């Protein structure tokens, strides 16, 4: 016969008709392998003119994002988001620790809480530079002691006393790309010029509800004060809210409602779509104009990651998932037994063990399609070469 | 483009068709907003003639509802339905002690077991009616002790020893309205009685079925004997059952089935419909003669009131949600570690905390689909602008 | 308008397509009360001769129906039917105690094990018969000791030392209705023999698929050999199964597989329909021939009973939900804290409770639907006057 | 009448439509039994040329399978694979262990690590062949002492010092069948041939996702270099699939993906269908090529197993449902109250116990349908004969 009949659904006649699935309730039916994983090319685009290696960002939430994460975060390939439960200071404080963290150099000396080395960031309190980490690696050697002020040819930059990061991922002017999010209210307006002033690449505006008057507003503020700041829209869950933004301009989506974890108030309230479902719809309308999508909310795996790539996802953020690692912020473990953390409002190793893993089975997850890039696997589906199977509630 | 399709089910498609849903079933799509919470509207009728500030509505059950619990429930917007696990005197008298409740002066003074003031209910035993609060309350400190007796002009009314209620709900006589539910049996028009001359504006005829000639011919009673008295029909689930009562004479209609509290019998016997393809169908139907419906039972969040009300209902009831603030009648609690209190049949603090933060998730709710009131919120579904998205089991 | 739409599906374009639907995959939207709960009659059709008070039935379990049981369970409306997990005789012997059981007379006297009244059943060892037990009652007093041996007018029945059962279950020469289940194997037409001559009325063939040839041509040869005892066939779920059985001459059929309690083998194997859709299906067809079916299996509470019936079945058999009366066989119990039990193979009140109380919740949901008796529920349904309402999953 | 209706749904018109259908969301309708249990004859086919006397086959796992576990399943009917956590060579001796295994001779006698019989694999170091076990089980006797070393005529065997398995799996050269698995990285190409060398007969392709260019040469390979050895293909759940591994020249494939036991990685990934639409669907495909499947994960009872049949499959492989038995490798236990073993990666009586027991359910499982062979059940449902009825979520 050599005929082989035909499986599965096409994604559009699977997620634009009555359903509202979750990353559960489907999965995506295998093609052919005719190449290795790590050939897999993971490249992603957070925002329009923006781009990663990996598609992989971390959670503006006070438990998972702060200058720790986000550096790891983009030295892996990924991007953190600076939460903002912080007064607009400390926060835009955050965002230069990272902004200026060079592989090497010590960053955040000790002057006066925010050993001691006396000085006045750069009036010689107590070295050369373009000199390279390994000149003054070894001069401290002989400077019998440890560390090392460094400072410009007027005796006016930083201390220090197999690290290679071929992914990480920096800005013209070579810094580990850093965001953060902000609200839609007056008093951010300041808080965001303080980020910006601090090196900001981009804003993801924090919000349950993205399709506002405010948020509308505070776009085509950003987007005008700061043309070089790319904005990151409200969260959505449907095309007709994405437009608006999309008009207002903003140069990527931020798709989740009623999915991950809960603060306050009412996450499952009268409004709150299935992260599937929703993340297929916007993209489908976001591809349009060329803005891009983050899938925010309900990853457990990197199968969710795979699978909420396939369906129109640019990147993923996570925010729980990576809580757990050890550059996320806190203390309140017990080592007798089990988990358990703690989450405030208003186990798992470093993050170069956890990107470099999920990396791996998201490159495996685009292998097993036959796919080569997470592009390739968005081509697929939108044209129907790529084959869903829905389950039943029993089945899963 | 800027045209971007179409997305949800109007209500109608989603709630006529062989489903069986429930506030779990299925989510509200959001809208655009446009003003703040606050400014959302939640003026709600209880009955044709009653209207609250609030849709808030607390059940008529043993271990949710009594003098005390009705009273908060008025002064923060809404009404509480006096049960009818006593004698019916003492229900009466629990009547009587909420529309005699004048903010500020002492209700049910000590005569003799239903400190002892002496006297005779008016015929001075042991101060100028008309009086503001205040000028007695200063006349309590020259008297050198304590309360201060009232009365008339001879001798012969009570006592008193941020108080602002700008939402309660009062009658034409100012005073915080109160209602209380009964059964259809004969033993009940005394009760009913006794009740009407204690001052109740509504009565509710308590029932798993309504739809019985003895609740008809108690209607019809009612409404004949007391033509100012509004009267609430047996619980429903169907048209069917709403047509007749609405033809008996009813001013609202408690819909609710195989939901909720179960006390004994069968909850889920035979009979049972799901609370939302309930509200909706019989609601549908109510609104056509002007009858509004009360949603009982089945609500143990914020969401699910909102769900509640945008299918067609006007009110909501809830007993179990409540029964934990303190204004609910009892005493069976455990502070070293967990919750249990217990019901019986034939933590939450004050209702003025937990009844306004019920209002704010409310508005909040009504804000993301872009309403302004709970009025344009109904409007908007019978016109299908209002979007809905069913939720797979696996789903939820 | 006056109108009102239309509810609900009917039991056929519900129950006769790809359903696979459970006891509780469904409800019964309520009718028109117009009369009281107490005039609901369930007079219900055991087998196409025998008919009862009531529709229950208790299971053939060595663990649900023995000799007390059995007795308790035709005294209030309803019949036992005695296990076989004992040598025939044994189990013979059950029966007769039963068919003797006359309300007042002490039956199975201590003659020598199976105080002593020594004898030869019917020998005098050591009372004028057709007396009335008032007579000798008092009899006794005067005998100034206590029982009182019975016989003939020729020194040749039994003895004796608000008891009103109006629904009890008696054969045409007064006497406790009493069934049994044997196998269909060779060694099984002696067992029936004994148990034939012991008294027994009808006899239910034990078995997981009663479809075989075996069980057939057992019915034929009960059928012909006792021309006055009703056979009951092996378990069926499709009409396929019942027609033979029909055929082959059974009085009822007796409808369940994959449901209740199991034992050991599979009882979910490869086969093992939904006891709803089973119901409905056999019934269906078994009523065309007169041929009465018992709902065996899956009953939790009254809910379950009416649903069953409603389906089409005319009486329900129930084994785990007895199990805890007092009239079950056994004795493992921890009065400390909770529940547990024995059931081995190859709390809860007297009966005289039980049963009254499900009567009750059988009246009562006969009522909700506005059904005055068992029949016209069942006659509804086909009609299609009465509706149903299928639930999701979640729903449920 | 004697028509009776039409029931359940043909396989095709259930399994071949946006199922996503696992063993437990449906049943399997009964017949009609005219014949016992017995007759079921259960023959099944493993590969094109290898044939079992039962469809039961033990999974490559290293807690399931080894040289102990495959010859038990062997000599009761079906076959075991080795598993392939293990150099090649201690594998490939695992298999000879079985190959030798001849019913009586003690195998694997000690000479030196891999009470110590000295010599050198056939050199006399310290009984003519042909004999039967008697006449040496007796010489032992007169050899006072108690083993007995055997040899060629040239003094260069074994030794040794009801036991009838008439439905044993044996080669043309009388000796118990034996698998394994393998990778398709180049390394085991020498892992095969020792393999081959030590007497396989069947050799599996280890994989998650078989369709990959590996797999496809790696066949091809051994196809051509061992024309008498039966090749089993990579992981599959599609036809697309299964074309090419048939076409590279398979002579079974094995179905399965996010069924069973996981190790590491993602068993549930982006890809992991249903194994029921899965077995269904390949099947479908294969029997086209006269290729067999081997419904490999997912069996947690017999019923599953009827089912695994029922549907296309013409073996079942087991893993975990094995673990408990014996003769699975390992030592973990707790007597002192429950179960928990151990497994590891990169209580329950002897299998002549079990293998007997699911043989038994699955020969019943054939006689409720009617059935009298795996084949005739398979020709029933491709027929539309042998009919199935879904189950909801809420009803399983
Ligand atoms: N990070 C996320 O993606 C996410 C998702 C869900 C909930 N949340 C959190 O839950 C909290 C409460 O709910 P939310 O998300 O709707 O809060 P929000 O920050 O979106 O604002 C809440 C409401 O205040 C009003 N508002 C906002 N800015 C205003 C302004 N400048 N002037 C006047 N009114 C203004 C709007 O009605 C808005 O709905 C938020 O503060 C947010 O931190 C965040
Ligand atoms: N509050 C509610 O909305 C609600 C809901 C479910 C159950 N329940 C409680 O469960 C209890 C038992 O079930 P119910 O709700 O059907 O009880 P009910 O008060 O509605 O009356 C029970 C039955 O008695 C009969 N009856 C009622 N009044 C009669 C009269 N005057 N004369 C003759 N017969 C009369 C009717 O058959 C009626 O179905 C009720 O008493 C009620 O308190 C209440
Ligand atoms: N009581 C019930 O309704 C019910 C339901 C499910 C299982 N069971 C119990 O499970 C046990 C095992 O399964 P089952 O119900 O299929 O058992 P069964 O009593 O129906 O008989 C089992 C098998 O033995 C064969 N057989 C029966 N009588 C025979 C005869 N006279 N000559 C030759 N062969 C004969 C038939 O193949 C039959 O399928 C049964 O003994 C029964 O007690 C009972
Ligand atoms: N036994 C089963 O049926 C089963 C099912 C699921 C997972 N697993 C286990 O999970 C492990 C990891 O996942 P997997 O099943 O995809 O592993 P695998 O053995 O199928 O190979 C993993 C990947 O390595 C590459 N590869 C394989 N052979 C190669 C070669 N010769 N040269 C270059 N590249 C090659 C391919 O991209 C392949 O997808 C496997 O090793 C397997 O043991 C087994
Ligand atoms: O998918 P997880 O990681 O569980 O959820 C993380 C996401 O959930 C949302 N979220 C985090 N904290 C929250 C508090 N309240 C409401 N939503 C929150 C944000 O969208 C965040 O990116
Ligand atoms: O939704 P909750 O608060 O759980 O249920 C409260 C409602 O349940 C019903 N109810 C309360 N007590 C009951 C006892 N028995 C049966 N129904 C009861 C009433 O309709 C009551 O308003
Ligand atoms: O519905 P329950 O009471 O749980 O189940 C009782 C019924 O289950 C079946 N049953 C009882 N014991 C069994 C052992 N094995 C298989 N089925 C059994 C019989 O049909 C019995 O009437
Ligand atoms: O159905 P059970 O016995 O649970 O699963 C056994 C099957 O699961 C798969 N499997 C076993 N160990 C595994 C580790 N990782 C992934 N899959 C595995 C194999 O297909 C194996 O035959």
């Amino acid at each position: 016969t050599s005929y082989v009949p035909d499986d599965g659904l096409t994604a559009q006649q699977l997620f634009n008709c009555g359903d509202g699935l979750t990353y559960n309730d489907f999965l995506i039916l295998p093609g052919y392998i005719d190449f290795t994983a790590d050939q897999v090319d993971l490249t992603s685009a957070l925002t329009k003119k923006i781009t990663l290696k990996t598609p992989l960002v971390s959670s503006p939430m006070d438990t998972v994002t702060e200058a720790g994460m986000a550096i790891a975060m983009a030295l892996t390939g990924g991007i953190g988001f600076i939460h903002h439960n912080c007064t607009p200071e400390f926060q835009a404080n955050e965002v230069r620790k990272v902004k200026k963290y060079e592989q090497g150099f010590i960053t955040d000396p000790v002057v006066l809480s925010p050993g001691i080395p006396i000085t006045d960031t750069g009036r010689m309190g107590s070295a050369p530079a373009g000199i390279t980490l390994k000149e003054a690696n070894e001069i401290l050697q002989r400077s019998k002691k440890g560390k090392l002020p460094i400072v410009n040819e007027d005796d006016e930059v930083a201390i220090i006393a197999n690290r290679d990061y071929p992914l990480a991922s920096k800005d013209a002017k070579k810094q580990l790309l850093c965001g953060a999010a902000i609200g839609t209210h007056e008093d951010d307006k300041y808080r965001l010029d303080l980020l910006a002033q601090a090196g900001v690449d981009v804003v993801v505006l924090d919000s349950s509800q993205g399709n506002s008057i405010f948020q509308i507003n505070m776009i085509k503020y950003i987007k005008d004060k700061y043309p070089n700041l790319q904005v990151i829209g409200g969260n959505v869950v449907t095309a007709a809210q994405a437009k608006n933004l999309i008009d207002a301009g903003v140069d990527a989506l931020r798709v989740g409602m009623g999915s991950g974890s809960i603060c306050i108030t009412q996450e499952v309230l009268a409004c709150g779509r299935p992260q599937a479902t929703a993340v297929y719809k916007v993209s489908e309308y976001a591809r349009r104009f060329g803005v891009p999508v983050i899938a925010d909310g309900g990853i457990q795996n990197v199968g969710h990651i795979a699978k909420a790539l396939a369906l129109g996802a640019s990147t993923v953020m996570m925010g729980s998932l990576l809580a757990a690692t050890t550059e996320a912020p806190g203390e309140y473990f017990f080592s007798d037994g089990i988990r358990l953390k703690k989450y405030r409002g208003m186990d798992k190793g470093s993050i170069h063990k956890f990107v470099p893993y999920l990396i791996a089975g998201i490159q495996h997850s685009c292998q097993d399609i036959g796919a080569k890039s997470l592009t390739q696997v968005r081509a697929m589906m939108y044209s129907g070469e790529l084959k869903f199977e829905k389950r039943t509630s029993s089945a899963q």
